[PDB]
C-alpha cells in the first residue's frame, strides 16, 4: 500500500450520501474492504467498501477517505442535524 487509512475494515462508521442528486445526510455504515483507488486526476487516495446497515448489498460502493466518518457522538450529532434537515414534507 505504501499509505496510510484512517478506517479499517470491520469498523462501524457514518457515511455521507454517495448520490449527489439526492440530500446531504449520514447513513450508519460498516467498512467491508480497503483498497488504493485514484482520484480525478490519477492521484493515489485510499478507498472503502461501504455497506450500508439496513440497505441490502446491492447499494455497497466505494467512498473516499472524505465522505466518510468514525461513529462518534460528535458525528451522531451532524448525522441528526443533517437528518431533520432534510426532511422535505
Amino acid at each position: 500500500e505504501g499509505m496510510k487509512f484512517k478506517f479499517h475494515s470491520g469498523e462501524k462508521v457514518l457515511c455521507f450520501e454517495p448520490d449527489p442528486t439526492k440530500a446531504r445526510v449520514l447513513y450508519d455504515a460498516k467498512i467491508v474492504d480497503v483498497i488504493v483507488g485514484k482520484d480525478e486526476k490519477g492521484r493515489k487516495i485510499p478507498e472503502y467498501l461501504i455497506h450500508f446497515n439496513g440497505w441490502n448489498r446491492s447499494w455497497d460502493r466505494w467512498a473516499a477517505e472524505d465522505h466518510v466518518l468514525r461513529d462518534t457522538d460528535e458525528n451522531r450529532r451532524l448525522q441528526r442535524k443533517l437528518a431533520r434537515k432534510a426532511v422535505a414534507r
